[PDB]
């Protein structure tokens, strides 16, 4: 059995991978994918996962297989990659730059049903003029600011919403919907505050759609979501789809917001112990910030996990030990409480492998060309992901 | 031709005239000290950047991973120091590089790692070259500078084990917390002294120690004398960054890496311009937050590279940066100053962190044309 025997001899596990490596526990990932799709199905709304967390074709394929409708992307590079992989229904959810209009036009002309978003009269004018010149009715949604976080028209700003919506509609473009992202949910840590923010996000985005429609303008989609508000919303009246992406893996920021446990976290960075400073209680590992990223989202939350929570090779949290510091290719493993562990070298011998849970999975993942997707039998497979623009 | 007007954004642009001045400045300082410069390529991981460093007089390179050793060896560079405590599990990869003809040097700071190297080398018929890392300032790895028994035990393990004990090295990375010439000079002296002290203790015990290697970019530029030292290692100086400007070893105008970004909208009530360089372009590094002037997620410059003091990225989401006044006020009519589609260039907090976010740099020539210079990602 030639292929079998060769593949067996080539197969990696967590003991044979070189470190650092970004490992996806596939069973935890599938539980996360099921949980989010079940919740949206219960709310009677579509799920349009945001692939910026993974930028990985097989990850998005698992989201689609579970029932997802389309994807959200954060770059046109993502739109190109996932359209080539067979995803047609793609929302580019970053305010459209006019100079990217030729690439968006080429993606639509090759058969990608690519939606763009704007929040200004001038961006709507640019799209409509290019669309008229090029004989393309782009679909464009208007981004709404519901929580003061980032881009978007105020939900209560009827004159600007009308001006933008008329610019698109009069200009022969398809005004397809409104969207909002309540990213301020990341500053909360109670179920009450998260439920209230999810209600403000839904209410505001539906308010903007109702004002466009009261002026005779079409607005068939109402799209909301962050992972914390997707999991917290009690009701989604008026909403057609919810966008969420970090949930596929979760991370320690999400654990601190309270929408998951550390044991739901599916992404970890496999690392090796490469030295010590025994008098300071330090183990030095080969996962520095270039593996973890410089994200320190947990520093301002209820529990600071430094550059990440230490787990053993079986993925079980080792409470009390975190990466307290990080240089580029070296992480400093020590007690979070600030005590010097006695005998750090017997606790973590040279060559020991550990798995570090990330502050932010979106930021850790981008540091790696690929993930190693870990199956229940202990084998891994390389799953590429996209870097750059 | 491709230029700053035609590139998609965000893009990581190296101003070649600025890079070359940085290259010349460091090389000239190391010449004046009578030491070799072994640049640390972990800042750029880019073959043409290191080629310009070599053209100006650099001797060999330092790398932070064996993937960089593979890349630079495949491009013809053979004098490579891998300056991260060696993991025994990567010994097969190091061995294959040496057998292929790469003169790859490894480092250790423990008896156990030295025993692992020496046993594998004897079995494989390879006299690995290994330097001992010395801790001269409490920053990271290494044998304590006055820890002679540890030093000698590692040295004897290597040399009596049939390996080539090639040298000692230190990196005084605590230089990054300083911001005065006096304090940088004293740290550079402490770095030099402790590294030299270790070499002398090896030699006094009859062990070879031909290389004494020190450096960080701040201590390379601040050191008043380098007696006893054979080479200096420095990397971030090739581009500089705002961390370095705040340490005081360069000006913002010297920073040769910037991120070209387009204005994609505004929040006029807040005086924000939104740009398409978020933290995925800048990285999450916020090293200037702990220094005397905080530059947020980066210092704004105009398309010509003019620094615009007082505008910085005060915040950043993944693919959106928030450009606003550093003084906290709301710029009145921000959209009339920076209309949609305006291009700006952002100086990074940490050149090593921002560079790693991009698959390639755009190297900007005097005539305004660019050439793409790929760089390495991953392990
Ligand atoms: C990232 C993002 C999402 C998903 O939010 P998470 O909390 O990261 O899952 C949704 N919509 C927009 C516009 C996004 O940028
Ligand atoms: C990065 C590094 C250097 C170069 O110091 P910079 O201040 O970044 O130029 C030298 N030696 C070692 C061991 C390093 O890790
Ligand atoms: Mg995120
Ligand atoms: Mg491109
Ligand atoms: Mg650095």
């Amino acid at each position: 059995h030639h292929h079998h025997h060769h593949a067996m001899s080539m197969q990696d596990t967590l003991l044979t991978l070189d470190t650092p490596a970004a490992v996806i526990d596939l069973d935890r990932m599938q539980r996360n994918i099921a949980r989010m799709q079940q919740r949206m199905d219960a709310q009677g709304v579509r799920l349009r996962p945001h692939v910026k967390t993974s930028k990985s074709v097989p990850v998005a394929a698992a989201q689609r297989a579970a029932g997802a409708s389309g994807i959200t992307v954060s770059t046109l590079k993502e739109a190109e990659q996932f359209f080539a992989a067979g995803t047609t229904d793609i929302l580019y959810a970053v305010s459209m730059a006019p100079h990217r209009l030729p690439q968006a036009l080429q993606l639509r002309r090759r058969g990608c049903d690519l939606k763009l978003i704007v929040d200004s009269v001038a961006a709507a004018q640019a799209i409509a003029a290019f669309g008229r010149e090029q004989g393309e009715a782009f679909e464009v949604w208007i981004e709404i600011d519901t929580d003061g976080h980032r881009s978007g028209v105020g939900a209560d700003d009827t004159p600007l919403l009308l001006a933008i919506g008329r610019t698109l509609h009069d200009g022969g473009m398809r005004l397809g919907g409104v969207l909002t992202h309540a990213g301020s949910s990341y500053e909360l840590d109670t179920p009450e505050a998260l439920q209230a923010l999810a209600e403000r996000e839904r209410a505001g985005c539906v308010q903007a759609a109702e004002a466009l429609r009261a002026a005779g303008l079409p607005c068939p989609v109402v799209s909301v979501g962050s992972t914390p508000t997707a999991l917290a919303a009690s009701r989604l009246d008026g909403v057609t789809e919810v966008r969420a992406g970090v949930y596929v893996f979760f991370d320690l920021v999400m654990r601190n917001i309270g929408v998951c446990a550390a044991e739901d976290v599916a992404l970890s960075v496999l690392a090796t112990v490469i030295g010590h400073q025994a008098d300071k209680g330090w183990a030095i590992v080969d996962a520095g910030w270039m593996a973890m990223s410089r994200d320190r989202g947990t520093a301002r939350q209820k529990q600071d996990f430094g550059y990440g929570q230490v787990c053993d090779l079986q993925g079980r949290v080792m409470p009390g030990f975190v990466l307290t510091g990080a240089n580029q290719e070296h992480g400093i493993l020590a007690r979070a409480d600030g005590a010097a562990e006695a005998d750090i070298a017997t606790r973590f011998p040279l060559g020991t492998r550990l798995r570090i849970l990330p502050n932010a999975a979106c930021a850790t993942g981008a540091q790696f060309p690929a993930y190693q997707a870990l199956a229940a039998d202990g084998s891994v497979q390389t799953w590429e992901r996209l870097h750059g623009w």
